[PDB]
């Protein structure tokens, strides 16, 4: 009892939520990454590495996909969304370090704040495709 606009709206709108979900699961993924980064960080001070006190950064290079994963996630939020030792390797060593002041507590807090925000939106999508089938039943 579908028009053919209504299919392809439907379609799309599962098609979106599969997206949304895969970035969900990227964001886990950052949790896990930003999880590892601040047990690398315990280890090295734990260990009593000459220099590396309790003030060290710890910041891991690789955490700076998580800067491009939240992009992405603010993306699939608009609607346009169609289209040397390995203890410390990779590490930040500053000491009271401010351009990633903070990062273990602020990241964490992006990305679970980007699940909520993507899980919103496969619930407005789900509440849409309802809304399109109401309106063909009713038609019907
Ligand atoms: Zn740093």
């Amino acid at each position: 009892a579908l028009t053919p606009e209504e299919y392809a709206e439907l379609t799309a709108s599962a098609e979106t939520r599969s997206k949304l979900s895969e970035q969900i699961a990227l964001c886990r993924q950052m949790l896990q990454l930003i999880e590892l980064a601040i047990a690398r960080r315990e280890a090295a001070i734990a260990a009593g590495i000459p220099g590396i006190t309790k003030d060290i950064c710890g910041y891991d290079t690789r955490l700076d996909t998580v800067g491009a994963a939240h992009q992405f996630s603010l993306f699939l939020q608009s609607p346009q969304g169609q289209s040397q030792d390995p203890r410390t390797a990779g590490m930040c060593l500053r000491k009271k370090c401010k351009p990633h002041n903070g990062w273990g507590a602020l990241l964490t807090k992006t990305v679970r704040h980007d699940i909520r925000e993507l899980a919103l939106q496969i619930r407005e999508l789900l509440e849409a495709e309802q809304r399109v089938r109401d309106g063909a039943a009713g038609r019907f």
